[PDB]
């Protein structure tokens, strides 16, 4: 579909580009170049340095059906060797919890998961495929909440809340369901449930580090690129150092913020314009009583507590010194954007009332997170019209928008990217 010797414009080094990079590359196309804003890579994989150890200050895990990172660690050499992951449930009080063994609750839950699976096993089968190009079930357009409503399938929420809100994926009241199940799919889902989930002892940045390394055009850095137009069949590049001409452009970054360095065109406005995201704030802390173990707070979790730490995470268990990250999330649909002073002092708050005070907050980041539409223009067929657009003026669309916030979501996508339009 397209010709070998093209000049591949990939942009943006986080999973997706450089997943991009390599798939490019093994299928045969070798005059592709990664364009880095930044000084690393990586992107939302980010694992800086503290007392000789690397912590987290963006995404710590995966399952073992994560098959395309497999093939990333085929092919870099890396292992899953990190720490093992322990958690308890806390309350807004921070009194302790245990979900699993309440005898009313608990299996309204089970009971509303085995149904669910049975749905997704059979009415909605399918649903779990990457990327939204096969369109879903209608259903499935539907905030998760309602969609769980329509199903008789609420109490499920109590097991999918956890390693989804927390994880700064947004509230079940408005967020597609397409995108839960994509990511928390049966079988993830049973995985997280269970315990069952890598971690890396040298952060999941490490391994994209190293993909960068093997790739045969490792990722240009600190590249400033104030414009790029695509006339005349060609793509140009204008850096603060260059400009550039390529055959294809691949995007892997936000792409709203596209709109504003490029001639996007009337249905990339239109459509881009639409994509709203999630403002996920993460404080690496020093704490005194340092946890034994991390801990979740589903009560933080709900929208009347928008702003409140939802998780902690332990990382390493020996060294009460060490880094303990804190996750909140600022905006929701139908609340005000809380600031980050105040959600600072809530950091400091909440880890009070849990009973582990911070002493230190070393690092903090608000994060560009979850790339997503809402219910009413994923129904409008968002994903329709732009997987229609694939390729226009040789310009691809990938990265969170186009399938999911997780790492083997976006690097399954960039793979079946040159699957679908390239060999
Ligand atoms: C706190 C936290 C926890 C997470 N937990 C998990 C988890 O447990 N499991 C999981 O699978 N995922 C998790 N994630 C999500 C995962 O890290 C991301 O979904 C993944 O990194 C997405 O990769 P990406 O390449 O699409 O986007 P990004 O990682 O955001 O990378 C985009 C890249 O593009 C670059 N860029 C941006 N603008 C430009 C520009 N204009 N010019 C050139 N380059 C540009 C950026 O600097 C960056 O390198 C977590 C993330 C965070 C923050
Ligand atoms: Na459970």
């Amino acid at each position: 579909s397209i010709s070998k010797d093209s000049r591949i414009a990939i942009i943006g080094a986080g999973p997706a580009g450089l997943a991009a990079g390599m798939y490019l590359e093994q299928a045969g196309f070798h005059d592709y170049t990664i364009l880095e804003r930044t000084d690393h890579v990586g992107g939302k994989c980010h694992s800086p340095n503290y007392h000789g150890r690397r912590y987290e200050m963006g995404a710590i895990m995966g399952v073992p059906s994560y098959d395309t990172i497999q093939e990333i660690m085929d092919r870099t050499g890396d292992k899953v060797d990190g720490p093992k992951l322990r958690r308890e449930f806390l309350h807004e009080d921070g009194e302790i919890y245990v979900p699993e063994k309440d005898p009313v609750r608990g299996p309204q839950v089970m009971a509303a998961v085995q149904k669910l699976g049975q749905l997704l096993a059979t009415k909605y089968q399918g649903y779990d495929a990457n990327g939204h190009y096969n369109k879903v079930h209608e259903d499935l357009m539907l905030p998760f909440d309602e969609f769980l409503a329509l199903n008789g399938c609420e109490a499920a929420r109590d097991l999918w809340i956890n390693p989804f809100t927390a994880f700064g994926y947004g509230h079940f009241d408005n967020v597609p369901a397409a995108y839960v199940l994509k990511y928390l799919d049966f079988v993830t889902m049973m995985s997280f449930a269970k315990g069952d989930l890598w971690t890396w002892a040298d952060g999941t940045q490490a391994m994209f580090e190293h993909l960068n390394a093997t790739l045969e055009h490792p990722a240009e850095r600190n590249v400033d690129i104030t414009r790029i137009t695509r006339e005349d069949g060609k793509v140009h590049i204008h850096t603060t150092d260059w400009d550039r001409e390529s055959d294809v452009l691949v995007l892997t970054v936000p792409l709203e913020k596209f709109l504003d360095y490029s001639d996007a065109d009337d249905d990339e406005r239109e459509y881009f314009s639409k994509i709203i995201h999630q403002q996920y704030m993460v404080d690496a802390c020093l704490v005194k009583e340092y946890p034994t173990i991390s801990g979740y707070v589903p009560d933080n979790m709900r929208p009347e507590r928008l702003g409140h730490v939802m998780v902690y995470y332990h990382r390493w268990a020996d060294d009460p010194h060490q880094i303990i990250t804190t996750y909140l999330l600022r905006n929701h649909p139908d609340y005000a954007d809380k600031t980050q002073e105040e959600c600072r002092q809530m950091v400091l708050d909440d880890m009070e009332t849990f009973g582990h005070p911070v002493e230190k907050i070393i690092e903090e980041q608000t994060w560009y997170y979850f790339p997503h539409v809402s219910s009413e223009d994923y129904k409008a067929g968002w994903y329709e019209k732009v997987e229609g657009m694939q390729g226009r003026r040789n310009t691809f669309y990938a990265g969170e928008i186009m399938s999911f916030g997780n790492f083997d979501e976006v690097c399954h996508y960039s793979k079946d990217l040159v699957t679908r339009f390239f060999v």
